[PDB]
């Protein structure tokens, strides 16, 4: 009963990232099923998933290989532990993950969410230095507006003042450079690394684009310059590819970068979201043997990483990821998305001419369109104006689901998006921006 | 394949809570499938899952309703967002969760792991008081040896010195009473609540037993007196039932307690592990409307809880839980386990006679058996001696999988354990303790 579902949703669920007073007043999408690149609501209406269910869905909502891998695994066993035991799917997947990532990344620690992968990276980096005999390395370096998740460790190293600023008494402190967007901003970051090296246990950045800040790319050369500064100063470099990993930027991983490979950076890579093709929560933290080796010794020396929740390496999670990686290989996904990305960027250029479009930016299939009140001033709409949501409302009427962040329209379409869907998406966005009350 | 699986396991996976030096030297259980209460390894050998795959498995490894619920949901859709949208399974499950928990707990915020549920509880409690206009409530009260998970927020409020003590520079600070194990100890805790009330955003405890500390029960009346003290002193009380929820202690939830119900405590309840019957990572944080309502307002007031990772409310996770709750209701689980728990406790009594058993304690199906070098002194075995693992080795020869914590043998059997399996288990433990080098 559709009216009951709507009522129960508003009565019983406290939704993530949502002002519930407004959600309870509106007619919200309630999804019942999915086919291809489309979410289907309880009214039977179809919406193109233009943000990939928040940046995780790679191949659509009815991809048979991943669905069948889950069902086949559930007929064997859904979960048994990695605490002092092993399980088959987690072993096969760990080999695949080591093999598809840079050669210096050789060890796999599993978790469920990108934020937990980052918490684990933080704890490994911190404890590495303690075990290695370093003293006083209790701080970190990151960037303003960076985002790594919403638990306390993730929030500490993030720079998301709006989301996490209220929690400052609970966060551990470090240093934040100005948003990365050679350039004055690289120089600023190198200077911070050089100044604070001996007091810091890591530098952490996202994989070449700041997602939650509104899909802003790091300038070319930026991550490579930071990595080299980390190497020159004996600081661990953590790259968070929770959103960028698995093809979204046009490469398999941002860190598939000859210069980073040459530097053997990052020392720690976090993965999540698209790892399972979007169907289940798995994440991974991959490290160098150098980091792993510090935690080796006799049991009674108490040097092991005392971390790991219940469902670490769960077989259903790992079965979805195995199927995902198998798709990558068998369908030559990275080569096959190249004409689609090229078409997407070509189809976005006309948005630049609209009166309320300040900036069109991003990398591959991760794009933001920044709305502005005045093109020449660059002046923003007030937060309370919900300019991006005004655009989202118009897109919904044209059969497209888009979630913005503040003034930034976000497009993170599935790798499976068709050329026709791309052309439709950008033509609909053009009209939507014109129809919105801006 | 078997030798390669073993090699890849040791080569590529950094296992949770495991000294990898030692794991790489040993022959470790690699699980391939499950049937009923038994894990089946890649050699085809069967092991009774006497710890329920680390305290999550409720009904065995081949429970058709849960497996079928997962498969049926995967044919509709595996995942769409709860960020500003809804999905059907999460709605049906949220109503069921509200309905089966105490009546003052009316709202459901989903996550993947119990540690995240506790981080969310922390953040809700903290931000509640900021929004309500209170100043300086930045500390918490908990207990020494308590355990809430391994992310930074969970570690801060936990009291697990061995696991998390090295991370102290990254943890936010508070007050820890002495382990609840007795009126003297309740009075100590109440006094701390009275003393620090206006500077504290929560008191957090486990649901009636301290798991990771070695299955030590809180005395009867302890939780009730703390809850009453929280009510009388205007402090939020968070109860972590991640391990105790869904029948393990003999009741559906520890907080199904007439006194706690009358006090309308706890204010926030954390659930996880057995929620999905042990098959997938789902967790939930349930709260009162009082807490939820502080976060209501207009969008531009920015009062919403800016928390929620990608896979919040995932349909596969929620489908497993729906099936789980349905089993509870349709098979009258809580009434049916009562003679089995009584049998279990009766069959453990003989262990008390053995030379190296210091203590047999627990609640329902959560039991610890504390090993000691001298029964007269109660002196422990050194950490490095791994006395519990010595016992685990002998149990493994008898077709039983048990994971200890230091000197404590842990038994957390599935709710589906048969009377025959219970008698087998306790007789084998009796012999295993005798055979071990203690
Ligand atoms: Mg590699
Ligand atoms: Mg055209
Ligand atoms: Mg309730």
């Amino acid at each position: 009963d559709k009216n009951l579902l709507e009522k129960w949703d508003k009565e019983y669920i406290w939704h993530p990232y949502t002002q519930m007073k407004e959600y309870r007043e509106s007619k919200n999408l309630i999804i019942e099923r999915g086919e291809g690149n489309y979410l289907i609501d309880i009214y039977g209406n179809k919406y193109l998933d233009a943000v990939s269910s928040i940046w995780c869905n790679l191949f659509g909502h009815s991809r048979k290989e991943i669905i069948e891998a889950i069902k086949n695994q559930a007929d064997k066993i859904c979960h048994s532990t990695l605490l002092g035991c092993g399980n088959v799917p987690s072993i096969l997947l760990a080999k695949k993950l080591v093999d598809i990532t840079p050669k210096h990344l050789t060890k796999v620690f599993y978790s469920e969410d990108g934020a937990e992968a980052v918490e684990i990276a933080i704890k490994m980096a911190y404890q590495y230095y303690v075990l290695r005999g370093d003293k006083g390395r209790t701080k970190f370096i990151s960037v303003k507006e960076g985002y790594h998740g919403d638990t306390v460790g993730a929030m500490s190293v993030g720079g998301s003042e709006l989301f996490h600023g209220v929690f400052k008494p609970l966060l551990f402190k470090g240093y934040h450079a100005n948003p990365p967007y050679e350039m004055e901003c690289l120089n600023e970051m190198i200077s911070l690394i050089e100044k604070h090296a001996e007091e810091v246990f890591c530098v952490i950045l996202e994989g070449g684009i700041m997602g939650s800040a509104g899909m802003i790319p790091y300038p070319d050369g930026y991550i490579e310059g930071v990595a080299k500064a980390c190497k020159e100063n004996d600081v661990i470099f953590i790259l968070d590819e929770v959103a960028t990993g698995f093809g979204r930027t046009g490469k398999m991983f941002f860190c598939d970068n000859e210069e980073l490979k040459k530097l053997e950076k990052p020392d720690i890579l976090c993965l999540g979201k698209g790892l399972t093709g979007g169907y289940l929560p798995l994440a991974a933290t991959l490290t160098t043997d150098e980091i792993y080796n510090q935690f080796l010794g006799e049991f009674g020396e108490s040097k092991q990483l005392y971390h790991g929740h219940t469902y670490t390496g769960n077989q259903l999670l790992c079965s979805a990821a195995l199927a995902t990686l198998e798709i990558f290989e068998k369908e030559n996904v990275i080569e096959n998305i190249q004409p689609k990305i090229k078409l997407f960027h070509k189809e976005l250029r006309k948005l630049k001419e609209l009166e309320h479009v300040g900036d069109v930016r991003g990398r591959g299939f991760m794009v933001g369109i920044e709305l502005v009140k005045d093109k020449e001033t660059k002046e923003p709409y007030p937060y309370g104006y919900k300019a991006g949501y005004r655009v989202a409302e118009k897109l919904l009427e044209k059969g497209i689901y888009m979630r913005p962040i503040g003034n930034v329209i976000i497009l993170v379409p599935p790798l499976s998006i068709t050329e026709k869907e791309i052309i439709y998406l950008c033509d609909a966005l053009y009209e939507a921006i014109k129809e919105a009350d801006l």
